[PDB]
């Protein structure tokens, strides 16, 4: 409720109001954070500006940042350095890209390292880098290794690196959702708000001892070992 | 800071001010929780009463509860039902018992199921059951399975079941601590306060989508795969 007061975070991956990243943004906002949003292209630019505009409180920067474009990614964090100086985390949470879910998984896998490289330059007081896998796995193997590499590389600078694995979300197939509602320990599917509230923890000082972790927000389904069912 | 306002938790395992469970208690207290403490024997009884007395705010019940004693364990939660009615979680966090660390690991392993059995009777609004492994593993294999079993059994009642794996803590061997300070991603050893603040998350509504999890609070050391080093 004031867990994140005084802290500023970059949120990547907002496409519309049902985006997992918009759940993260809403949660971070409610915990008192200032937000900087990125947008890939012209289409998403408007969607992000309009959603950001619906938040009440500290102004939100909205900046271009195609994470597959090294020049633009670098430019984005240069703008951040010049205008706010220090940030306290990045939500690398692109779960759909313009098939679209797989595309986002691949882009997430090969862009995390460069994102962390630029983020380190403006996280001079430490903080957390969050990445997201949406379950709704060559790229997953890659992301897992990258998180461990970056956690080990950046921890000495006070920067934690963690992942959330989010289960299928109805507003994002009916046979898959029914299986989860019937068989997952919590007997329900995941929400964007549940993912966002776990992100609040990971970005907060409560999680200062947690790094290199992959937290499942999937109603417990992961414990069942039903990957190939 | 008011994350846990209106909620009451049972904390097991407090032996002295450097107990991991006392870190959990302090953190839960600071987040607005009401606390019920247990004590095994006469010795610990005084230590717990004196520590509980140092907290300012809502009164803390201090009750006898040897978790290896079925009659006393049952009686404890019966007293809880009669006096407060509903609780919102249990911290099953015995990490030393009166060699003492291993003894606590074994007692933790075979007592979790019965503790969860009684806790279910007073957690009518759901909540979280937390268990602790202190790294400072037949019993660990057992606890892992028990957490998964209980998460799957109790989730339908809104009860989450999670574990924290805590790394070596200096106030609880110097060669082990030096290795962690030099090689762990965060370049430092764990504290009881870091464990407590992760417990705050798991007991809060922020973690309502998280169950069957084992969160490492170990400065990231777990990612290195140096179990036999």
């Amino acid at each position: 409720m004031e867990l994140l007061q005084g802290k500023t975070f970059v949120v990547m991956g907002v496409a519309n109001q049902r985006s997992i990243a918009w759940g993260i943004a809403r949660s971070l906002h409610n915990a008192g954070a200032k937000l900087i949003f990125t947008y890939a292209g012209e289409r998403l630019e408007r969607n992000v500006r309009e959603l950001a505009d619906t938040l009440e409180g500290q102004e939100s920067l909205v900046l271009p940042c195609d994470v597959t474009n090294d020049e633009e990614l670098t430019a984005c964090f240069e703008t951040i350095k010049q205008e706010v100086g220090t940030i306290h985390g990045v939500a690398h949470c692109i779960a759909f890209a313009n098939d679209g879910f797989l595309l986002a998984q691949n882009i997430s896998a090969f862009s995390l390292t460069a994102v962390a490289r630029e983020a380190k330059k403006v996280m001079t007081e430490g903080g957390n880098i969050l990445t997201l896998t949406y379950l709704g796995g060559v790229a997953k193997a890659s992301l897992e290794a990258s998180v461990k590499y970056l956690a080990n590389d950046l921890g000495q600078h006070g920067i934690r690196v963690n992942a959330i694995s989010a289960g299928p979300i109805r507003t994002l197939f009916n046979s898959i959702l029914r299986e989860i509602e019937e068989r997952a320990p919590l007997r329900r599917t995941t929400t964007q708000e549940e993912v966002g509230d776990t992100a609040v923890f990971l970005f907060s000082d409560l999680a200062r001892g947690v790094t290199g972790e992959n937290i499942h927000v999937d109603s417990g389904y992961h414990i069942l070992g039903l990957e190939h069912h």
